[PDB]
């Protein structure tokens, strides 16, 4: 019998599959069996890191822009009652809205349009008939797929008024991200964000997943380079003009360890304590990068307001 790492459970049964039409252009794993990629599996292995040509930096421009107005959409609902279900209804049809396909849709059999990770969930939380509760704190994912292109972005939300741990972790989580970030440019190690990102976690009584990582992201949704976020880490490549990829630290009050739920997606502290997370997708550039799922319209995250 499955044991619960902390107070949260799945809420079932959840709505049935919610179809995209047709007219949206589809990813292969769209209408596989169990949800396979054949384009990653025909890459699956390479360390090679695509330099972006004129017309792929041009897509994952556009995907990305159209993925951070979808997140903003989402962070308009976050209040006590909405239920993460409800949430990732307002997403799947702000997508379809935008002529995007929602990239988590159907990928390995995800059942849902994004992925929504309250508290002690790190990440790939599925929304479900849950209500939100004053002083949750919740990331909602949003991958979009559009003319061949993913985008990939996250940010952590605040419901109604949340503790002073609250505030500290999802804080210090944003910091680690921002801080990793300024770091982005030709020449740099991918292995070296990591030190950044768990030198500041560390010292603010935090520890850092090492389960999952940043990656690369274009017409995969995920792909070489592999960019963990904890110290001393063996990621391989240097950043180069053209390299594009995610930074999205996962920290946590408690330790790193993680394990999944029975539903095979829910990652979730083993002790059971919260986790906060933001994402990015960057555009290494010939100096910098270009942080592509950028909020347009205000300089700070949703949680700052
Ligand atoms: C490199 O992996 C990724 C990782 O470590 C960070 C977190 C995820 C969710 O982005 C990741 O786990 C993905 C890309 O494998 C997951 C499949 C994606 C969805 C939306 C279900
Ligand atoms: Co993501
Ligand atoms: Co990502
Ligand atoms: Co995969
Ligand atoms: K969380």
């Amino acid at each position: 019998p499955y044991r619960y790492t902390g107070k949260l459970r799945p809420h079932y049964p959840l709505m049935p599959t919610r179809p995209v039409p047709s007219y949206i252009q589809r990813p292969d794993y769209a209408d596989h069996p169990l949800g396979m990629s054949e384009s990653e599996q025909a890459l699956k292995g390479t360390s090679q890191i695509k330099l972006l040509s004129s017309e792929d930096i041009e897509g994952m421009r556009l995907v990305c822009r159209l993925a951070r107005e979808v997140l903003d959409v989402a962070a308009g609902m976050i209040k006590p009652g909405v239920t993460t279900e409800e949430i990732d209804h307002a997403v799947h049809l702000a997508c379809i809205a935008r002529n995007c396909y929602p990239s988590p849709l159907n990928y390995y059999n995800f059942p849902k349009s994004c992925c929504t990770s309250v508290n002690e969930v790190i990440c790939h939380g599925i929304p479900d008939r849950r209500p939100l509760q004053e002083g949750d704190i919740v990331n909602v994912d949003i991958t979009l797929y559009r003319n061949g292109y993913h985008g990939d972005l996250n940010e952590t939300f605040f419901v109604g008024e949340v503790d002073d741990g609250a505030r500290k972790l999802v804080q210090t989580t944003y910091e680690c991200l921002m801080q990793a970030i300024d770091a982005v440019k030709p020449g740099v190690r991918y292995r070296e964000l990591g030190n950044i990102i768990q030198k500041h976690a560390q010292a603010n009584g935090f520890s850092v997943v090492r389960s999952y990582c940043g990656h690369g992201i274009h017409k995969l949704m995920h792909t070489a380079p592999n960019v963990p976020h904890y110290a001393k880490n063996k990621a391989v490549g240097v950043m180069k003009s053209g390299h594009v990829f995610t930074i999205e630290p996962m920290i946590c009050e408690g330790g790193w360890q993680d394990e999944t739920w029975p539903d095979g997606w829910t990652a979730v502290t083993r002790d059971g304590k919260r986790s906060a997370q933001f994402e990015h997708t960057l555009l290494v550039t010939d100096t910098g990068c270009e942080i592509l799922t950028r909020r347009l319209d205000s300089a700070r995250p949703h949680f700052m307001s």
